[PDB]
């Protein structure tokens, strides 16, 4: 274990981790933990919103990667994260692109050999011993090809980390993570975030979603912790979606988003977790725990 | 001609800004001047210093124009310019590689068509209205491809911007290095000046500086420009390491170069104004009426 809390989020691209884990993240840095995120490629397939940088994107400059690093990192400060940690290195597994897309590259995360992505990820688990692991759940939450293998590679990193290897003269330093969470969209979270927007929110063009659009909520049951963070963690959220200019674009008044398909999101202080892998500390009355840190000792 | 006074460089890749000119950018927008600079591509074919961002090169994940134009925005902004300027978009021509070298893209911005690369800085140029106008030299300083093709883009931008909305540029220079000034400045550094991988320069790797009778102008930096130029240098982190005294630089070749402030110039359009001792004059606007 050890004394301050360490957490780690492993997500597929930038802004995955402020979309996700936000307010979560802001949470445990502005409670003195140590936390860290992990983006396992640069986002090169990204759609720009704007002129500004329309042209970075694959199919005219391809350049878009290399400019969302900077967004990222100015991200990750705003929720009190010091740097990025891409898996590989910047830039080693490219965006393999959204589902159902045909694209042409040779470095894919999701064709890229398990050995060097799981090994990359048991090197950063046993580097930061993180106490809590989370990433998406099996579907990869709305099914993009790298959040799915974001999935994969981090289930079996988490699997590996604790496990002995090495040689007699290098012995591996394993660790076996504590608790480890899928961040999942929280159904019933959403209508009611959704409901409580007025137009004054939105974009004037901005839609709202209907029920078929959104999407791939887990009902109450399925959940088995919530992060209920307050005004000043949702802020920081706020202002980490800001900062990723090029996918993200915040409303008015901060309470709502959207992304390049000009679908209207409510931006929730409340993040939603399954537990997959550890023993779960205390639970309310939704059978939720309210601290990924539970019953490990911190409190 | 508001009188505020306004003037453009016009530049290849990110850090020629900084390397040519950084010190007479602070000079003037310190002073109060308008000044922007044209960067003609994002610099996609650079090489990294450092293992951080190594895997962005054109031979990796090919990534490295995009966040190049984060060092360049840090690096104009530690000059007192407020936003970079992408020749035709940003991404729009891509960095074309050294002499020799060696690419797949057909975006190469010594391929592309001078009526467009040319419309595009002519319409800047007539947006902008600058007083002074800075390029390379015909050689385009050391001999990069696209430094040469900045040069040949600019010079006709500035003769087709004031031909039938046009705008006459009044003063057009060529930055320059200064032999003298550059073999006074490499003698003059020592050891710890370096860090411990850079070699120190001699008489052999000069090659195209100006003597002084082809020199024409010289803007003479004082402290706070001098150290505006160091700040933007130092911003290019992948491209430029400044060393420890904060008096040399050098790029991924580990040569090092004195970080000289004393920046000059060849007037290739328009009239001079009042020459010192030496025959140059000590300002760009010189001639002008601020
Ligand atoms: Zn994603
Ligand atoms: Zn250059």
């Amino acid at each position: 274990m050890s004394e301050t809390p360490r957490l780690l989020f492993v997500h597929a691209h930038p802004d995955d981790e402020s979309l996700s884990n936000g307010a979560t993240i802001a949470h445990y840095t502005s409670r003195g933990a140590q936390v860290h995120v992990v983006t396992c490629t640069l986002g090169e397939e990204g759609e720009v919103i704007g002129d500004r940088w329309a042209q970075l994107t694959a199919d005219h400059a391809d350049q878009l990667g290399g400019y969302r690093i900077g967004e990222l990192t100015a991200a990750l400060r705003a929720l009190g994260v010091s740097a990025p940690i891409y898996l590989g290195g910047a830039g080693r597994w490219r965006d393999s692109g959204m589902a159902g897309t045909d694209q042409r590259s040779q470095r894919r995360f999701v064709d890229a050999d398990p050995r060097q992505t799981v090994g990359a990820l048991v090197a950063i688990i046993r580097e930061l011993r993180p106490h809590v692991v989370v990433t998406y759940d099996p579907n990869g939450g709305y099914g993009h090809p790298d959040h799915v293998h974001t999935h994969t590679v981090t289930t079996a990193a988490v699997a590996a980390a604790g496990v002995g290897s090495g040689t007699a003269d290098h012995p591996g330093d394993p660790w076996t993570v504590p608790k480890f969470y899928w961040t999942v969209l929280g159904l019933s979270a959403l209508i009611s975030g959704a409901r409580a927007l007025v137009p004054d929110d939105l974009r004037p063009e901005w839609v709202l979603p209907r029920a078929d659009e959104i999407a791939f909520g887990y009902s109450d049951d399925g959940i088995d912790a919530v992060v209920e963070a307050d005004e000043q963690a949702r802020a920081a959220k706020v202002a980490a979606l800001a900062a990723h200019a090029t996918q993200v674009v915040v409303g008015p008044t901060g309470r709502a988003a959207a992304l390049s398909n000009n679908l209207a999101l409510p931006i929730l202080a409340d993040e939603h977790y399954v537990l997959a892998g550890g023993s779960a500390g205390a639970r309310d009355e939704r059978g939720w725990e309210t601290d990924l840190l539970a019953g490990l000792g911190f409190t």
